[PDB]
């Protein structure tokens, strides 16, 4: 079975939803008017995610993991950028 | 082992927990009075959850797969509250 | 197979904490502005969960560890992590 992680914010709400199908993790939104695809296309078995408003700008971070690897991606309003997790 | 995805809102706080076993999907509830057995039951190997405040009204949205196959469950609502009444 | 995580952050800074379950135990990752840092969770576990909750500054986590059937609730509301009162069943 796939692997799915959610997120929302708001009070329209955007929603993202991110699935695990067969090593690759993919992105589907709602902001009010339709689920799309979005950008976030990336390696990994699991993923996590949380996100925070800074007034009413956005942040996001999954946690893509593949084997015992975990890789943070960051998404603060210009796309997305590896982050400096680590799982030690 | 079983799955779970967890949601909470407001600081009394409520709490909702999704469990994954054996392909269904079953939902605790806390609402600062002990552990209840709440109404979603639906299908599903995974679960995710996400959860937002318009007010004081909740709205939750439950992601459940099974296979490929993600379903999207929805409620939302005010909880118990007292009042206006008086038998004056 | 991989490893299993679960995330949830609070505040504008922001705080983060990431669990992650690897050959059945799980461990916490931090940061609050200025790296990140092993945390004091450490408890075992196959499948992780988090949420969390503000009350004025005050922060609030409960972590689902799942192992078998049996998934145990965890507390950090400033004593320490302590187990909670959840059960999975009546
Ligand atoms: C916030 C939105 O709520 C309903 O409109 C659903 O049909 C959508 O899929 C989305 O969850
Ligand atoms: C907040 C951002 O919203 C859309 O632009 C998506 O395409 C990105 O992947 C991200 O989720
Ligand atoms: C909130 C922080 O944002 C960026 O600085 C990342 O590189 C960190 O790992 C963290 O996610
Ligand atoms: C909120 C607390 O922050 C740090 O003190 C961690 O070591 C604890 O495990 C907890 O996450
Ligand atoms: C919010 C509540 O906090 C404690 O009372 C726990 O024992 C409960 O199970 C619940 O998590
Ligand atoms: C918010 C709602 O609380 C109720 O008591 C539950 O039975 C519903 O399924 C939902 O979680």
């Amino acid at each position: 079975s796939v692997q799915t992680a959610a997120t929302s914010w708001g009070t329209v709400p955007s929603i993202r939803v991110y699935t695990a199908n067969n090593g690759k993790i993919t992105e589907r939104c709602w902001d009010g008017k339709g689920w799309y695809t979005g950008a976030f296309n990336e390696p990994g078995d699991n993923v996590s995610v949380t996100s925070w408003l800074v007034g009413s700008a956005i942040h996001i971070r999954v946690y893509a993991s593949t084997g015992t690897t975990t890789t943070e991606w960051c998404a603060d309003g210009n796309g997305w950028t590896k982050g400096a997790y680590t799982a030690t």
